[PDB]
């Protein structure tokens, strides 16, 4: 039982201005293969997998994935077929700078160079995700990678290999994905690389702390970003018509149940999984709601890195996929915090009050259907922090490999429906004052999904593993195919 | 400039229901004298004047005040002459247990059964107040008051001996009275009886801790209220005719600029204005944002405290003067609380983000009239507390001796106008649903404004202190004696 | 204290359609200098200044101003340093005809070409203001100017000569600026040039009638415009791409206390404060309020000349600066009216019933600010009169000299504050369905403000008087900049 | 074609509070008869109907009428027998006193007293206008009645001998029926007696000055009310429980097309209709709009005379029959006023700008069914003028004799659906917060409707003249009755 929109109520182009841009996205580790060629140095995915096999549902790694490394213009041939205006890849900080820092590798610059002038040729606007989870393993060696301060001097140096190298052509950049997601998963439950965790939680390394390291680590990708953003339009924006931002990850919020006290939950909730990473971009310092829970384990911000970080962004990401119940959790001698996401005293549940879910699931466990969530959370970009210029720069669901409901890869009627509800979704945003500029699938080819590994599908364009990772048109890509009308 | 209402918009009797209850309310220290007759022991107050007659503005005290233990007379014919039809007022434990515990005093005893057998008798219904900071000084002699828990149980024999004395004719009880102002002023600034605060703050006796004491005081009241209102439930309403609550003092607040973060500042005012005491006798714990704010300074409530705490009111009473706007603090490492009330992080202040007043000056220096603040606070009540009974239990204003645009106290206009606004307010609140059963103007007669002595003048009713403390109806007075039909 | 817009809150040029247009303002008289070079003729202000010297506060005049006559160039400059896209500048009648009639004068129009042609080289539209208070004293000599039929005629020519001259590359006209101010100071204040005024009051002239006169002018300003649009219309617009309409001065108000007396004063100020120019222009005849308060001293349009007013305007400006409470006066035997402001019947007041101002003051005393006036004009617009095209023609503030607050006249964070709101206030009314089409920034360069002389600073660009009236960006102008892309 | 309600819409007695008042209405002169009977003077209407009888449609008077003056009781009866609560009758001024001034008529008080004596036995309470257009032509004769001061105190002494005569009973009083009716039609068109307009129009008595006379009369009216109502609050309100007032004729308006001029011109129709009147028992003065208009024909307020004349009701009565389009009219040269209606400069349309009439005819040529309009009116007495308790004490329709669609005279189905239409319409306004106390229906027994003679019946109880004026329930009465739970 999933049911699909009545077809009078499917998106249509002409819903959106001339200027809206679709298009879809991917990640460095999670396509392009190649990992030790061409001088590539590791990175702590590489490590990661390298290390921790185990941690990989389906036993799989990066280490070729979809092979975008090589096949990239099959990638392009993706996004022209399906008629897509943009497209959002990220750039592999340990292909282009083997060391982290130091000499740059010409043959890592040539293959963006060539991916980018590809894209122009076809037609098509490249808007470039600077970091990606995918730092260099040599950093991470060296000084614990996001860990140490010294991070933030040496992604500003990579920030700007990328401005020097691309600036001319790439107009639109996003510094870091995900902050948050990266903090929790990486540094708190250690699911991600580096893999750290608190000692006696399970992860590859518990010898870090889950009520630390994710907040240390997300200081820094903000004072990178700050610095990088200062460097950017002070010496890389001469004609003004570039834009840099970040993309944050975020779900929808309800109260679990009717209540003021949930009505508090939601807020602390939105405020720890949007707020930490967007309020300081937006007035140079974290939520009151976290400073007040987190106290001494969230760092301060200096008064020039306050005002460097306010308005940084040009442009902002928003990467949807689902939403949440927040329900209460009240602050007493019986409950201590032990993962840095206890810190907001308001746990996320999938069912709700009444018993029910809180929308039907669409393949892979944590992706609830929930399109309402995205249209409330633009709103509160509009009203609450200056209407700036939203991009979903990522938003899609996934297929599991052996599901029998799902039999024909191709076949994704499925994730269709949910890309249209959300299409659409937007399109309400917009009609009520929302800036939402653009629509980017999560999902232009499948890739590597992180500790789901292959098993988790989610592009538009399938890869098929046994038939040398041809690129093939899903239902869903030959829909966008008409509804952008090539 | 004090604008007035139009003679159109003057309330009239007919807004309200036949069941709507309008009076005037007083508190034992602040009107009856006689401070050591009869066997009468100390009180905090009393011994706070006698101690430190330096902390009264005017140099008095209220060793005589209204002289209302011998003529109360006076106050049930005033209250008739203006056709009230309820009485407000307070119970003084150290008359009626001149050691706070132990003994009884008849004459104590007596004395209110007078005031209650001639309010009764002239169709005037009382409503009492048990305690109105009027804390007997052998039991702070003994273990410090209110910061012992010994105080709990104290208070219930006395709150028992009130049931017992008078519960067959006393059928609405307040257990306290504005604990928030208390808890803020007598153990914060340390302006009121018994006069404590941090070593280095100017106040009588700076030997406590501006930042525990008021908690530690608050929540002793919280228990106290507990065990009374438990007690009484049990064994003392056993016609269920009986009503019993509480009166918090309240301020309105206002965002001091339109921004999300004095909207969470608002948010934050109200909480511990109001909050601080309303939460816990709603749901049984303090508000979320004063635990994560004050930590360990905010006792934590064992489970049983909860849920006798929980819905521990019949009615609430809210004594309404004024309103603030609440502007952000942010938590940092530059700034640190020193007082209770920085807690909050939000400072009240009296004019907004466009250098305007929040409204006009009625006198004392601490009231500004804003009717439309009583209006959100009740809707608050209405729409996230669960619209409870709501009776105003103050409300007024002061004219100041020696204000020279005041030189006739009988003439007080200004008051009138006030009083109008707010129970147009009232009507307001009303209309939209909120559940409000009553208004008690504060003033029944001028009398002891704690620390600014006689110099302010809250009556409906003059007393003339060169005339023998002689009752004279103001032109306030005398336009409620027109209102109610007398 | 001067609150601040948060960062979050500014506004930026996305905001608004690609079509909408940026731009600043000045008028000839107050930027010209050269008053008596190449011919030019003397106006009503060059015989003001050279009669009345002392009716100037800090007794300066405009002989030379800006001196804008030969540094043009600069001014051009200066718009292209803001990127701004349109220019609104005037013509000055006396130097493009001496004597108010006949013989043009070649370095007149030359003049204008140039500063026009150097426009259109950087990419500029001219906006051109035909009368701008700026009237020929020849005419004022022969006839009384603008209180004679004459003057109609007259003007009718002088306006053909500008489409003439100037018709093939400007298509934006405003036949007049501020009929409602110039005729309130200039007969009946008599503060302004010609200085007239009812004899016993002081005014430099005062030999008027301060009930009569300003309706006099008033009614030859419109039958002027509407001789010279249906002028232009049939014989000027051979492309149908041209524009014509008039610039208004508006005040917002808003009533003086809550009634429904102060409710229709404010539509009285509204009515005669706009209304009484911009009600001709739509329906052909006065304000039906001003009709009846003002009898036979408000003369009557004959059935042609209503035809010829109504819809003679394709755009109108709207000169917004500040708003006044409205406080009803009635008709009695006691009050008779003495200037013509007094026939509304409703007071200006900058304080309303509660005691506060309106809005924080912003230099010169009589600009307090509050932008949203402005967004209820443009709804009264959008609502009432037929939502026509919209300009706001002026908007803007101004550093007094000597100001002690405004020591450094670089430093205008305070206007660039003051500007950021009202430009965000226009927002709010396209939004809501306003059809505003642009924002002229009143203060290209501090310039000569009438009464004040230059003693008052209205520009976006510094004019150092001390050092050759070079023109200097200030802190406002560099925000244009950026906001502009430039 | 005349659609009736839907059974399920038609109002039920529960719709209203216990509270609420159903009762019916009568005026002296059109039903008592018995005009020179027990001593009883002559009055206006007696010496118009005797000196122009052709001034009466059918040629008709009330000599006799209902013969109320000998059958009360049957009057009585009928409200009984309907289950009216309330009677709304007048006293005939020149039956007390047959000179209008001096010696009380015993034989006259006698009556009332019975009539007054019977509702009270009857369970019925009277609510009794002074009143009625029924003035003494002995005064008319003495000093030309209305139009001399010495009204003022002849109208005084007339209403104490009322709340001597019968205050201890009588409980509420309307000091004045209609003055809007009475002015426009006695002393403007001269349709009505004393029959007066100016000369050259065609009226009884073309001597008078319609232009004026109109106003001098009002004037007197609202004063001779100030004075009675002063009178009655100090010396004949002893227990309180007094109320008086007066009642107005209004009629509801439509702006008749859709432009903010027709807005303007609904707002002068709704002040001269109604707030003539009502405005200055308000707040002490005409509306704006009339004395803008009228200037000097409209007598100017002493202070005293605004102070006692503002808040002079304790209730209000709308007489509400139908509505009407208001269509502007523009002041111009070509236009002058010579009937004081013409002073609004709205036309009255009985068809609006669509060509369609207001509502359906339900008999007579002036009362068009317009239930909204009576809504409005209500809601404008909330929100304007202080929501103070009205009364509806007139509201019905006419059957009009030989009306062919109308042939038994006791199936007023018409009547009935009309009545219940607005019993509903009342409803509409009680729920949205208009404070109506009660409805009257206008016609408890068909009686002498003025200028239209007996041709007009607008009784819920029909009169038979040749059945010895029998009283006979009809349709809407049984419904009443129904309706009442009798
Ligand atoms: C709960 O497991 C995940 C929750 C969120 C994410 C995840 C895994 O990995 C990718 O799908 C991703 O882009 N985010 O944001
Ligand atoms: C700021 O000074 C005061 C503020 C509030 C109070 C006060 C003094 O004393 C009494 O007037 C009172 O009832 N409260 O609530
Ligand atoms: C109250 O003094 C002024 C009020 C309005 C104006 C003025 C002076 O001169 C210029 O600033 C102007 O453009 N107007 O509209
Ligand atoms: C237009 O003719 C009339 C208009 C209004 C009235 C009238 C006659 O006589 C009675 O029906 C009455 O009570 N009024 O108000």
């Amino acid at each position: 039982v999933f049911t699909k929109l009545k077809p009078w109520q499917i998106p249509k182009r002409d819903w959106f201005s001339k200027d809206f841009l679709f298009g879809a996205s991917t990640s460095a580790y999670q396509i392009e293969g190649a990992w030790n060629e061409d001088g590539k140095g590791p990175s702590t995915w590489d490590h990661f997998c390298h290390t921790y096999p185990e941690r990989i549902s389906d036993g799989t790694n990066g280490d070729v994935a979809a092979n975008s490394y090589h096949m990239y213009e099959e990638d392009v041939k993706a996004l022209k077929d399906m008629g897509m205006k943009v497209y959002r890849f990220s750039i592999s900080w340990s292909r282009i700078l083997p060391n982290g820092t130091g000499k740059p590798n010409q043959k890592g610059i040539d293959y963006y160079n060539n991916l980018i002038n590809s894209l122009i040729r076809h037609g098509i606007v490249p808007y470039v995700t600077i970091w990606h989870w995918d730092t260099p393993q040599a950093l991470e060696d060296k000084y614990g990678g996001f860990l140490d301060k010294q991070i933030v001097n040496d992604y500003k140096y990579f920030a700007e290999l990328c401005f020097q190298s691309f600036g001319d052509r790439v107009k639109n950049w996003f510094t870091f994905n995900e902050p948050h997601t990266y903090c929790c998963f990486s540094y708190g439950e250690g699911i991600h690389a580096p893999g750290r965790c608190s000692p006696g939680l399970d992860c590859a390394v518990p010898e870090g702390d889950s009520l630390r390291e994710p907040y240390t680590a997300g200081h820094h990708i903000l004072l990178a970003h700050a610095e990088a953003v200062e460097l950017f339009k002070a010496h890389y924006n001469k004609h003004g018509d570039s834009k840099i931002g970040m993309a944050f990850d975020v779900m929808g919020y309800e109260p679990y149940q009717d209540s003021f006290l949930d009505d508090q939950a939601r807020e602390r909730s939105i405020d720890y999984n949007m707020g930490w990473f967007l309020e300081p971009v937006v007035r140079g310092d974290y939520p009151f709601s976290m400073r007040s829970l987190i106290g001494d384990r969230l760092p301060m911000f200096t008064k020039e890195e306050q005002e460097k970080l306010a308005s940084s962004c040009d442009i902002m990401g928003l990467n949807y996929y689902t939403s949440r119940f927040s329900k209460h959790v009240d602050i007493s001698s019986d409950y201590t915090p032990t993962l840095n996401t206890d810190d907001a005293y308001a746990s996320s549940e999938t069912t709700g009050s009444d018993g029910n879910e809180i929308g039907p699931i669409t393949g892979t466990y944590w992706i609830y259907m929930y399109p309402k969530g995205l249209t409330d959370l633009l709103l509160i970009m509009k009203e609450k922090y200056g209407n700036p210029p939203i991009f979903i720069t990522e938003n899609g669901i996934a297929d599991v490999e052996g599901d029998p409901e799902m039999p024909d890869p191709l076949d994704d009627w499925k994730r269709l429906d949910y890309l249209q509800r959300h299409i659409s979704a937007v399109k309400d945003a917009i009609d009520q004052g929302a800036d939402v500029r653009g629509h980017f699938t999560w999902g232009l080819i499948d890739n590597f999904e992180w500790g789901s590994g292959y098993s988790s599908r989610f592009g538009l364009v399938y890869i098929d593993k046994e038939d040398g990772n041809k690129r093939k048109l899903k239902k869903s890509a030959k829909w966008f195919a008409k509804f952008n009308s090539v």
